């Protein structure tokens, strides 16, 4: 099995509020209960130079799991994906997303 | 109880050889032998623009997770973690860490 995680930092755009923010993360996690492919999605924010310095303006953590490169695909290109990726990405004033396969 | 995920993301610089990269991947995977503190650790490489195009030029993504905030910082600031860091530093061309608490 070649499991697959997909990380995702962000940084939200200044002018949305905060009721906004949670809103998109809500809908982010929500997609669990929609496409069966993702899992033990988990988020976070950085903690801050108080326990490292690196962070680079992101703010925010996201990591899904999926079982294959083709669930993930699957899930990638279903249509609640992609309505999700046009409330998501906009909203972003920076993004990085890295998709690999696990090495122990 | 609060468990904190610590995710970096790296390009490596031109110079150096693969079995150079290779090495220093080796000796970060192997600090979780010595420490404690790190577990869980895993790795990858980007899966590139034929699953996703947001990598912005990282090449590397590896996770690891410590059971609180002062494990890690202890960990961090231990003489393997500071041995391993006058090597993995200098080699990055880019880097991106996040640490945070996890929410589901
Ligand atoms: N940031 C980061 C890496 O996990 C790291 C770098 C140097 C020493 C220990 C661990």
């Amino acid at each position: 099995p070649e499991i697959v995680r997909h990380i995702v930092f962000n940084r939200y755009k200044s002018q949305l509020s905060q009721k906004q923010i949670d809103q998109i993360i809500a809908d982010y996690g929500n997609l669990q209960n929609i496409a069966p492919e993702m899992k033990e999605w988990k988020w976070g924010t950085d903690l801050g130079p108080a326990v490292e310095d690196r962070a680079d303006g992101f703010t925010h953590a996201y990591e899904s799991t999926f079982h294959s490169v083709a669930d993930f695909l699957n899930f990638f290109y279903s249509p609640p994906a992609l309505e999700f990726a046009k409330e998501f990405f906009p909203a972003c004033e920076k993004i990085v997303v890295l998709n690999y396969i696990i090495n122990e």
